[PDB]
Order: C-alpha cells, then sequence, then structure tokens
C-alpha cells in the first residue's frame, strides 16, 4: 500500500524524484546573522566548555589553511571555512565534560520564497537527540539572559560522519527572534563527541532544476529509473564526456575525480534519509 | 524517453521490478549432463594446460574441504562444490600459456517452462570476451571430435570477481545436440587469467515469487521505490525481526548475518546487470 502509492507518485512526476529532492548547493548563504558577536565568535559566544575548533577527529580529513576560527577540520557540503566556524568536544587521551551555548542569531523576518522549511546544523559526532538543542528568545528575553523555549533537532545520516541536524522552522513561535545552540556532552566515552556549525534555514533549489538533463550523473541503473530525466554516465555509442555528478543510495571510479555530497532534503519528508547528490570536480 | 518509459513500465507492474528479475535459487539443478564422462571429469577432458581446480586466486575465499574436483576455491551462487568441478588458470610466480577445453556436455530436448533462455557459465577472472567460447555440435560431429560453430558471452559483472556469463539459447542452431567450453588464456600479465565451472541451463522464479512480500529485506529508500512489495526490515512500530534478503544497486550489517548474492538475470535485457539480490542466514 505505501510501496505501491510511493511508485505511482514517483511515475507520476515528469522527473520522478528529482522535482521532490531540495538542493543546497550555498549552505552558506542560508547562515543566519548573529545578532550581536561578530560570525567568528558566534558559536561560541556564550559558554564554551572543552568544545574547541579542532575538536574533531581527522577521520570522521584536514586542511593545510586554518579556517575563521582556527579549525583546520575539512568541511562538507561546499562549507566555506572563511564562514564557518566550528566547535567540537572531541579529543584524545583524557576525556572532559564538555558544554557549549552559542551567542544568539537572528531569524529572517524577510521573506525569501527559495528557503526550506527547516532550521539546520551540519554536525559530526555520537551524541543522543537530546544533547543537542535550539532555544528560541524574543528580544526582551534574549537580552535578559532568558529564553522563551527550545526545542530537538532530527540527526539525518550515518554517524559519526557530518551531516545535516533538521529542525522544522514550523516548531519555533511566530514571535521569536533569536535562536542559539546549546549542547552537552558529558559522556566521557571517548567515541561519544558534538561537533558543530552554526544554524541556518537552507536555499534550495530542485535537484532537476540544479542537476538538469544534460550533465552526465553517474548512477546505478536501479538508482536511475527513480531519475529518468537525468543522463546517465556511460559510453553508448562511444560516448566520451566528463561525469559532473553522482547520485548514491543512502546505504573515482572510472576517472580520478573529486566527489562532494552536497546538502540536500526530501521535500515529502524532511526527516528521510533519501540517499545522495554529489558534485564531481576533476582532481587534478 | 527512455527513462520515461522505464519508469512508466515500472509504475505499471503491480509488484514493480519484482516481476521482472528472474532468480536462480539452485544453479545446480540446471547443469547441463556430460555426454560421456563423469561429472568430475568433464570440465576439463578435452585439453587442460595449465588450467587447475586451484588456479584461482584467494581474494577474488577459501574452504576447509575440497570440492568434486579438488578444488578448495569458495563457490558464488550456492553452486554445491561436491557436483561443481572448477578450472582456473591463475598462478603466482612464473606466468605461462594456458588452455582449456572441455568435453561434451548434452544440451536438453525435454522441454521445461521455468528455464532462462541462456546458456550461462559462472567465470572469474580478467579476459577479453574473445577468449572464452561455446563450441556446438550434432552427434555426428562431436564423435568425429568436429564442432558446429561456436560463439562468445556477454559478460556481466564486475571482474575478476565471480560472475554469470550469458549466451542466448536461440544463437544455438535447433540441430546442435551438443556443447563445449573453449578458453584460451595467452596473456602473460598475472593479472590477467580465467577460472570457470560447468555450463547450465537456469531454472528460474521471479523475485517476486521467491523472496515474497513477507520475508524482511534489507534495502536503501531508493532502491525501494522499485520493489513495492517487498517489506523493508526496519524497526517501525517497535518491530522485531531476522532480515532474509538483501537488494543491492549494481556498483552485516545490522546483526551478524551471513550475505550470499544469488543467481539472478533481468527479464527485460538478459545482458544488464541490474543489481543483487543477497539470501541473509546467521553468521553462527
Ligand atoms: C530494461 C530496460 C532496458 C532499456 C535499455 C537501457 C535502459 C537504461 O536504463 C537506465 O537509464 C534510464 C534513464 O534514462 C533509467 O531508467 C535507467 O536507470
Ligand atoms: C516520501 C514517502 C514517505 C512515506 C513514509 C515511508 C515510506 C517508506 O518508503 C520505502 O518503503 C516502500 C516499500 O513499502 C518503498 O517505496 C520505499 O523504499
Ligand atoms: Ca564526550
Ligand atoms: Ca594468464
Amino acid at each position: 500500500s505505501v510501496g505501491r502509492s510511493n511508485l505511482q507518485a514517483l511515475a507520476g512526476k515528469t522527473c520522478g524524484l528529482a522535482e521532490d529532492v531540495l538542493v543546497e548547493l550555498d549552505p552558506n548563504a542560508g547562515m543566519l546573522a548573529p545578532v550581536t558577536a561578530p560570525l567568528a565568535d558566534a558559536l561560541g559566544a556564550g559558554l564554551s566548555e572543552a568544545f574547541t575548533p579542532n575538536g574533531i577527529p581527522a577521520d570522521v580529513g584536514t586542511t593545510a589553511a586554518p579556517g575563521i576560527n582556527g579549525s583546520r577540520a575539512r568541511l562538507p557540503y561546499n562549507l566555506d571555512p572563511a564562514r564557518t566556524p566550528v566547535l567540537g568536544s572531541w579529543r584524545a587521551g583524557v576525556q572532559v565534560p564538555a558544554m557549549l551555548r552559542s551567542g544568539w542569531y537572528r531569524l529572517p523576518t524577510n521573506e525569501q520564497r527559495d528557503r526550506a522549511p527547516l532550521l539546520v546544523v551540519t554536525a559530526a559526532g555520537r551524541f543522543d537527540s537530546r544533547e543537542v538543542r535550539l532555544q528560541w528568545a524574543t528580544d526582551e528575553q534574549a537580552a535578559a539572559g532568558h529564553h522563551g523555549g527550545s526545542m530537538e533537532f532530527a540527526d539525518v545520516g550515518a554517524a559519526p560522519a557530518w551531516r545535516n541536524l533538521r529542525a522544522p522552522l514550523s516548531a519555533i513561535p511566530s514571535t521569536a527572534t533569536q535562536v542559539r545552540l546549546v549542547a552537552d556532552d558529558q559522556d566521557l566515552a571517548p567515541q561519544h563527541w558534538i561537533a558543530l556549525t552554526p544554524p541556518r534555514i537552507p536555499r534550495v533549489r530542485t535537484l532537476q532544476n540544479v542537476v538538469g538533463a544534460a550533465d552526465p550523473v553517474f548512477l546505478d541503473w536501479l538508482v536511475g529509473l527513480a531519475f529518468p530525466c537525468q543522463r546517465p554516465f556511460g559510453h553508448q555509442y562511444g560516448v566520451d564526456e566528463t561525469p559532473k555528478w553522482r547520485i548514491l543510495p543512502d546505504r573515482i571510479t572510472e576517472l580520478l575525480m573529486r566527489a562532494t555530497t552536497v546538502a540536500s532534503y526530501l521535500k515529502d519528508d524532511w526527516f528521510r534519509d533519501w540517499g545522495a547528490l554529489q558534485r564531481l570536480t576533476p582532481y587534478y
């Protein structure tokens, strides 16, 4: 019944699943502005206890030059290190309690058509949903150091790798004007740690609009059934060209390409790990 | 256009792709009877030059007890070693020219409904399509040591791993009564070698008939779209059960199970590597 409706829904769309996957090519464009603190400072401006810019294992790799707040952690989803502070509670050796409270970030008032209805935080590590929360506040509450309420995130994707935590904007009261992140890592097992980046509201376009019908896409035959309008990379008729994307199921390779997963969300279920879209670029 | 028709075709089937994947659970049931030689002897009864039962790398692993002709190579697709001779041209150290000509095998005269229209050989290694051929003959030709003609196989699947070579039965003349395998491995590069097992005509049932709608199946959400009638393994409503199958795209994991790929073929394109069906059993 569910299976049957899913498939009927799929076939009823001109370009199948490509119309339902929403792609966020520029996660930095959606970042919330800090209320008072400079961008570099805002992520840890409230409190940081044993959360540091390099508190993340090399293997969740590492960049030569540090990002804005000193992190050499390689960031996912084409997050720009020069515009993306990172704080994490991982460390080698002696494990200690760790906590984070960011400064306040401003929620949008200016409407934008191309936004997903989600507050998103790119995060890594292993943690329970209660350990990372989004607090909200009015101007008055924030000024007095209080918050009006809080929510948890849906943790979507495989841990401890980088992934996008999602919180439906619908849960945030309409009078809230500011939000902040709070994290609590009291679990001293070495494998239990948290890394966060600042909050954003994704600006998105459909995968069909982003990928189109001309860019060649690496994908399994099975997976391609759901993406009828995408051009499958192959060599029929002696075709020779450069693949530009790869689509993967949720759970290189001919030509030495770098594959970068781009942030994406399924319109039909914002908490579903649908699979992955990756942009391919010459490894050079 | 192709994409669109594929997807419309998919959705038009009650159980989607499950009706088009044909599964061969018992490859030994389809094995051709040798004309004159005992089963153990027939695979190398004509000529074997540097083709041996253990001429296959451990990593294409290995079994404790040898199979019928002395091979400790672990066989794929639930081939029964006690009924499946193997001969291969791989070796360490000094590389030598290698050739194989099997004895004659009898083509069926008794009709069977559940057969795929293919002559199949399970093979491993790296080789060109010209290096492995199927020869056919009438009784008269075979008796005189001649053959009436020959064909190549479609090599479907990733090399050098085990896979199923396929030759359409339609290509074999109606007067042919016997077939044999011939292989030529003159390439002395160590990575270039061939391993073969005897010819068969697969007995098959649809994946829908084999897997059904009750056995839980491990599969990616994306892949499941094409298999609407299969029960996806998960824990919704606190469901606790043992997964029995896994379906994979063409290009563990929660509970310590052994995964065994079963032989399968896509009815719509016998040369397409559609993906894989695996049977799961307790690793114990
Ligand atoms: C079983 C149908 C075989 C048709 C011939 C090759 C079909 C290729 O099929 C692939 O390409 C399509 C996208 O255009 C997509 O539906 C599928 O993954
Ligand atoms: C976007 C639709 C979300 C519906 C709620 C969960 C859907 C689960 O979807 C999975 O199960 C189906 C097989 O029954 C198959 O179509 C799909 O892979
Ligand atoms: Ca910890
Ligand atoms: Ca060789």
